[PDB]
């Protein structure tokens, strides 16, 4: 008998930025697992019975609330839209390039709950 | 940051063929994961708080829409029942006969093919 | 195609024993997988969008209905509280020490369903 994992989750409503004047709604689930303490797992509901799963560095999403960050597949930066603070998530794959807007307040509140489970700087205690 | 997986799923109502006289309803989930691109995962809801999980070759379900196929644990073949096309799924472990509605099965496989065309699985 | 797994599950209501006179409700999901025939997986719903996952030896929970058992992370023993038979579950991790009360009848009824799927003594047939 042993403690395998603690999970912190939330549901966010993201916007897929199609154009300057057009966006599509993308419900997303975020999960944090204390057994994988550097990571955040994201499920993007891109269709009724379709999902796309991405893994992010928790520290990249945390930094993305305050300043532009990331190289390679993922670029993150803060901004505002429709009178809300947002985190912009630019994703590159073999398939192509997508731009998503996450509500900053909801993202930050989820990261604060992950910090209560595993304070940043203590991830190594779990490995 | 990295793309771990794309999932395509559907919910089917299958018929457990108990006998010629009587059959039972089995709600099932099918899921295709591009991280496991040769496979289809099936969850058979056999009881209120009970499931049976099977893994199939995608290509076996795809072939089963058109002709009889499989040896060992799984045999699949097309047929008709109550005026609908069905795929018959015979499963052996240490035996169950299931009927899947062909249209719904085929439309799920076509969505998996749009994500990963058969023949390209190895690119993933 | 291969028959990966058969799952037997139940939802129980456990009491987290905070104090002599104070307890908190912990909804818990128990899952038995015939592909992992020695184990019971427990999900403790400790808040709206947080869970704590534990693995137990099925045989430890089974023994815990009848007598005190376990060394290390998990200690289990039968008892009574508010006139109902309970199994006491004491859990230790680097993170936490917890005392939980499970209703004995409901726990036993779940284990009997796992025994109908994989009778104790036959776990090895699955490997």
């Amino acid at each position: 008998g042993s403690h395998m994992n603690t999970t912190v989750s939330c549901e966010l409503h993201l916007r897929l930025v199609v154009s300057s004047e057009s966006s599509l709604p993308v419900p997303a689930g975020l999960r944090y697992d204390t057994a994988d303490p550097y990571a955040v797992h994201a499920t993007f509901h891109t269709g009724a019975e379709e999902t796309v799963e991405w893994v992010f560095a928790r520290d990249l999403l945390a930094e993305g609330l305050h300043r532009p960050t990331g190289t390679g597949d993922v670029r993150v930066w803060p901004s505002r839209s429709h009178g809300q603070g947002v985190v912009c998530i630019a994703l590159s794959s073999p398939e192509g390039e997508a731009l998503l807007e996450a509500p900053a307040r909801a993202l930050e509140s989820f990261l604060k709950r992950t910090d209560a489970a595993v304070p940043p700087g203590t991830e190594h205690r779990h490995f």
